[PDB]
């Protein structure tokens, strides 16, 4: 992250060892469950590209996930270079240069360059964009590691309705289908795969019933 | 680690008690699993040789692991002395002397010497090299304590494919074979030791199929 | 082969009918076992490219093996042409021209050309190189026809250790893995797949035990 | 071998392809049984060191046997060099030089040198000595590959006595014990391990009975 010294200047501060260890525990203990993404977003709050690469070093022992992340990052960097062509000409002495795709990811840039780029009026967030690319890669990884399809999430004969709903929505978040497909799933498949008693109640409830009404009507069933 | 005082001078800061306690919990509770190495790397982030020896004091009650670490450290120090002979002659007043193998490990050096050595332009990282030697020793220890061979990692009849892949790759990381041998293992043994249904599907998939394609084709099997 | 006439001149001699019949028996009766390669090497001893094509005519009824051989030969001829470019310019009257890839295989050359090329001071062996290409093709064929993986070679409960070792090494020769992979196989998999009594003895024997020591310790078990 | 041309000069003749194929069949089909040694002696009759190395090329795919052969050959060559020191001084123009250990094995010598060395009055057999070294190596290999100890050769309850004697003596030839130990074995162990009826008859026959008398007395038992 970025901190201010006693002289009022923006200075980079390294990630604390226990934050890095929390990230390591998340990587090594949760098997790339969907909750890894909110935890990564929280643990990398206000980070620099060098800090993000330090956090990514934890993923390196997982070859498939790391390769997927690297492919996503390279594609995003190529797209960034395509959409931000290197202008040929003079540059104002008071204005800093434009970083490239290899520079936002911190492959060739330095710490001071990123500190200056992030701290500006108006600021151009380089850490946030790299973080978003990491999140795209992580979403792909979570999709790859998902053990069950949404079509295989069925309510147990004695399973409470709220637990079935939680499992269903967790699997839906893992799968990351299209928005229209997701809406169709939440509207139709959730009712379709319920157990007979809750299914009868939900059918009696009618189409267009909100999730709150369904959980109310199926609370003790 | 190294911190800056109000006067702008680099000053050593001791490891916080809770970071040391986290390291103690890792040592005493995980039985030298492969995840001990990323956790040690995170918890010793930006540390000095004195801090590294403080962290190593936790390993001392484990006689075999500590002896293996000491052997690896002594061998690395001897190699460092061989590759960095003590030059006989004058030394510039503004340039500090060259530490020996017993000095990078902090056996004979002092805190100020290591602080000066690490904080330089350009810097010579003494903490990182000692840390790498520790990691070599820890890798040897993890290999020693591994309970199962990779040849004994077989998918259960009802075990999901992703869990089998995770166990297989964790054992592979523990064993630390040669790169060519590791590639052969990931290409052949993973398919060989799968359960009959996934094995049939993977055989139909053909050689050279990526891990993502295999996990996709075996998701619900 | 090449023989000398009464005048001291090198003359080509055709392969005897019974040598050709021995080669035919090898091709038609052994199902491309690994021993086909030493037998082909012995039976084609000191042969000319025309003789080698005569021997290859026996393989033609086997479409897959013959196609694999032709692909290997064409690739080797293309590589030979690439590494031996046709020089444009004068040629010494006493020095013969350089054969092409289609010429070493005897597709376009004549018998006298090959006789002169092989009989020279210093000699340039054209028959040996074509033979080596044939051996590469035959190795590929033997790999294709191998019925069992090395991972499936397991010592029987009452099988003598020497027979298990012979089967293991025959399969290893058939598979033709990389040298490092082969060393790992002979060091680890042979012990891993032995029966419980021999496995206990070999484990007690320790790593780095020679094959002779293992066969001595497991002789009557 | 060595043949004479029309001018009366000794000329080397290569081994015929079918003799080499017979040797290949012996190597690849008999699993280093004791009969491999008489067959090698017959098939290498009157051979040159180059011919012997050509025959040894068949053994190369068998790593353990080939390594044992190479160790025996190197030891014999070192002993030959020790017992035949290189004399420093003039050499007669009509007398050829003394080959070294690397020269009798054909590693550095040429065909003409060996032809001249073998064809002399009086002749110094270089092929025979190399052949004897090969036979020592092969005897070691046959000992290594022997599946049963002599102590485990026991006559079956209905096995004819002549077959038991043949198996016993074949195992004894494989084991190659000391002469006194071999005499003790043939005198005591053969009677000891016979079946009860033949054992009773042989005990009644008394010590010092010849093998012919034993086979006569046990013919139909």
């Amino acid at each position: 992250p970025i901190v201010q010294n006693l002289q009022g200047q923006m200075v980079h501060q390294a990630i604390s060892p226990r934050t890095l260890n929390a990230w390591v525990k998340v990587v090594e203990e949760k098997a790339f469950s969907p909750e890894v993404i909110p935890m990564f977003s929280a643990l990398s709050e206000g980070a620099t590209p060098q800090d993000l690469n330090t956090m990514l070093n934890t993923v390196a022992p997982h070859q498939a996930a790391m390769q997927m992340l690297k492919e996503t990052i390279n594609e995003e960097a190529a797209e960034w270079d395509r959409l931000h062509p290197v202008h040929a000409g003079p540059i104002a002495p008071g204005q800093m240069r434009e970083p490239r795709g290899s520079d936002i990811a911190g492959t060739t840039s330095t710490l001071q360059e990123q500190i200056g780029w992030m701290t500006h009026n108006p600021p151009i967030p380089v850490g946030e964009i790299y973080k978003r690319w990491i999140i795209l890669g992580l979403n792909k990884i979570v999709r790859m590691y998902s053990p069950t399809s949404i079509l295989d999430i069925r309510q147990g004969p004695k399973e409470p309705f709220r637990d079935y709903v939680d499992r269903f929505y967790k699997t839906l978040r893992a799968e990351q289908a299209s928005q229209e497909v997701k809406n169709w799933m939440t509207e139709t498949l959730l009712v379709q795969n319920a157990n007979p008693d809750c299914k009868t109640i939900l059918k009696a409830l009618g189409p267009g019933a909100t999730l709150e009404e369904m959980m109310t009507a199926c609370q003790g069933v």
